[PDB]
């Protein structure tokens, strides 16, 4: 059975665009260097060791290891991963027809041993209107998936069904229709909108849990799952322009027919109203 | 067949159906005179202020006669404290968005059509979020146009031209203007227009007098990014609004329908309003 294509991180972007439309997913080898993976990994270690908050936990409410909006608490992600050029070439190619995109969410998941796999699904629950968008419409969401442990047959490599974005419905596909996204930390799995998939769970009996970071880039038309308006100003101005843009701190622009933009106020750009500085401005 | 006019106390089920059938209707005398009146007074203060000389994203694209006050919620207490939380408007919205879930205010701004501007083309309110163009008619609606005449609407001053049922058309095309019926209203009335209905601003034939004045509010599914972002309102202003008002303007976590079980516009796995420890006049 045809497997997921592995690609060198410096591969030409049009093949990745091509692959997204043909297979619906692909893998980049060694996009993030080891030291970058290492820092992010110890930054996330801090948040995991931070005691549990007592209020309500909207998504956490058995054992659900999970760090939300890692961009506010993980400098490596905020300052390096989020702005990674290869990622954004893909995005610009992919969001060609829809226009500006930004970060709807990026959060950590750990999968303990002996957890059942996911059921096959499409990433269309956060914005259910996507369920009704036809395949031909301009895509408005892109799943980017960072392994931070080994992804193996054993621990539950992500399962993808290639080409399945062409289906009208998910239905009940069989596990042996999927292929495995086995990768090493530093690699990245990129999944097109409408592609059917499932996390593998974890069938190790005893051992370290599989750790994945899930990033969702959507058209700026879609409301971000996580709002970054509470980030302190000084933290925001320490980011590059592109980083500020991805986190909803600037005015954006869906493609024409929208000739004006979005996320604006007083008929001005938000960043100008806020007198916003940036690492690279 | 003309747009049906209904009393403000009309039954909501009947209104919802009219949106499926006709696509638009009108509420007569929804806002009392004092509300219309003081809303107008607050507007004239903004019209008295010369437009900025910085960049102006929407105005600059129009000619230098564009009369426009953006996001009136930030400068018109009457809209922010009364009109925007109107019980009838929200009874309609709760029904219209039943299948998509929580909604909020993408935009609410002022237009003034001076004497002598020609007819606006027949369009649909689907340019801000073009993804709306591709949704099937069967999909849960995600956007709703609420139209507030602040002056008299008549055929001479270009009452809104609406084409009933035109949401079921596959294309817009280029229809001629006698296919449309007119939304002649008095101030205090409201024109409710469903997603995908074809319509146009008529223009202004009058040679003198007051420009036709309208406030257009767009209630969208919370899945859709608000056009106007109200995150720069001073906190004190926000906390003097009702909870509902705060939800309308993005200051609280909202919830799209299932299969979204979590919500949207939250942070630290918590509700935005709780992270902010945000009070409200009725909290
Ligand atoms: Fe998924
Ligand atoms: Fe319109």
């Amino acid at each position: 059975k045809p497997q997921l294509q592995r690609l060198a991180a410096d591969a030409d972007v049009d093949r990745m665009c091509r692959l997204l439309e043909e297979d619906g997913a692909f893998i980049l080898k060694g996009l993030l260097p080891f030291d970058v993976v290492e820092s992010f990994n110890r930054e996330l270690d801090v948040q995991m060791a931070i005691p549990p908050p007592k209020g309500e936990r909207l998504l956490a409410d058995p054992h659900f290891k999970y760090v939300p909006n890692v961009a506010t608490t993980c400098p490596t992600f905020r300052n390096t991963v989020l702005i990674n050029p290869v990622i954004h070439a893909i995005c610009e190619a992919y969001f060609q027809r829809t226009g500006d995109y930004w970060l709807s969410a990026a959060f950590l998941r750990e999968i303990e041993s002996g957890m059942p796999a996911q059921p096959f699904h499409r990433d269309d629950a956060t914005h259910p209107l996507m369920h009704y968008q036809p395949l031909e419409a301009p895509p408005v969401s892109l799943s980017v998936i960072f392994p931070l442990t080994e992804f193996t047959e054993e621990n539950g490599a992500t399962e993808v069904i290639l080409g399945s974005h062409r289906w009208t419905e998910v239905g009940t596909p069989e596990r042996d229709q999927a292929v495995l996204a086995t990768m090493d930390p530093g690699d990245v799995l990129i999944v097109r909108q409408r592609v059917v998939h499932a996390g593998g769970g974890n069938r190790t009996t005893a051992g370290k849990p599989r750790r994945v970071v899930l990033a969702f880039f959507n058209s700026v038309q879609l409301t971000p799952f996580e709002t970054y308006r509470t980030m302190p100003r000084e933290m925001v101005e320490s980011m590059t322009v592109l980083g500020q843009r991805m986190l909803g701190w600037r005015t954006m622009k869906p493609s024409d027919p929208n000739i004006v933009g979005i996320n604006l106020i007083d008929d001005k750009r938000l960043e100008n109203v806020l007198q916003l500085k940036a690492a690279d401005s």
